């Protein structure tokens, strides 16, 4: 299976992700981790994009097609993937194309999960990480079972950089502005499955579990 996970800053790419591979073993790209492991690296291409990122604007198109282009090639996705927050332009789903073209693969499905900007702010400004494990965790919709840490080591509780409440109102705007031009390329190729991603986590999955069981 090919898959695109899709949606606004905070929708629960990443929640829906991780329980897509533990179930159906492919792997897990997304951009965003891919970036914030290259600022760790220290390298050229992390800090450029760094700047980016800290002001919640999308990263440049050509750079990032690069590195997906690149982990595409690997052989771990030569029996499905999962692409999580790529591509954000039209011109990122047209290199996609052919990046897969190049393979000899095929989109399968484009999976959109919706959910309203004013619950996007608070899924973002209530979201806490575990700073020894990446454990996530929401201060309403899913909280740790002692504040401020983590439940599965004991871990401090942290909020990410770009969560603070500018920075989320720039990233809502910036992908808004994406959103129906990306809705519309995938529409045409008949790809695009929506997702109602206001509901329990797992009855998010279940609906995802239903639409990747055909
Ligand atoms: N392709 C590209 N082109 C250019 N630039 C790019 C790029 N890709 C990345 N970038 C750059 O990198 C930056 C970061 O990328 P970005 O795509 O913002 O990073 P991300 O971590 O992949 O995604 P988000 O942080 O938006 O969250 P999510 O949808 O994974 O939600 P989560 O499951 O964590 O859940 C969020 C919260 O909600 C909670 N939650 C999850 N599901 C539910 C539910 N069903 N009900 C209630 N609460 C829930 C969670 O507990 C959590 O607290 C971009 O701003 C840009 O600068
Ligand atoms: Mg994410
Ligand atoms: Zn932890």
């Amino acid at each position: 299976m090919n898959l695109v996970l899709m949606g606004l800053p905070g929708a629960g790419k990443g929640t829906q992700a991780e329980k897509i591979v533990e179930k159906y073993g492919i792997p897990h790209i997304s951009t965003g981790d891919m970036f914030r492991a290259a600022i760790k690296e220290g390298t050229e291409l992390g800090l450029k994009a760094k700047s980016f990122m800290d002001k919640g604007e999308l990263v440049p198109d050509e750079v990032t097609i690069g590195i997906v282009r690149e982990r595409l090639s690997k052989d771990d996705c030569k029996k499905g993937f999962l692409l999580d927050g790529f591509p954000r332009t039209v011109a990122q789903a047209e290199a996609l194309d052919n990046i897969l073209s190049e393979l000899g693969k095929k989109l399968d499905y484009v999976i959109n999960i919706e959910v309203p900007k004013e619950e996007l702010m608070e899924r973002l400004t209530g979201r806490r990480i575990c700073k020894t494990c990446g454990a996530t965790y929401h201060l309403i919709f899913n909280p740790p079972k002692v504040e401020g840490i983590c439940d599965k080591d004991g871990g401090e509780l942290y909020q990410r950089a770009d969560d603070n409440p500018e920075t989320v109102a720039n990233r809502l705007d910036v992908n808004m502005k994406q959103t129906q031009p990306l809705l519309d390329f995938y529409e045409e190729k008949g790809v695009l499955r929506n997702i109602d991603g206001q509901q329990d986590i797992n009855k998010v999955f279940a609906d995802i579990k239903a639409l990747l069981g055909g």
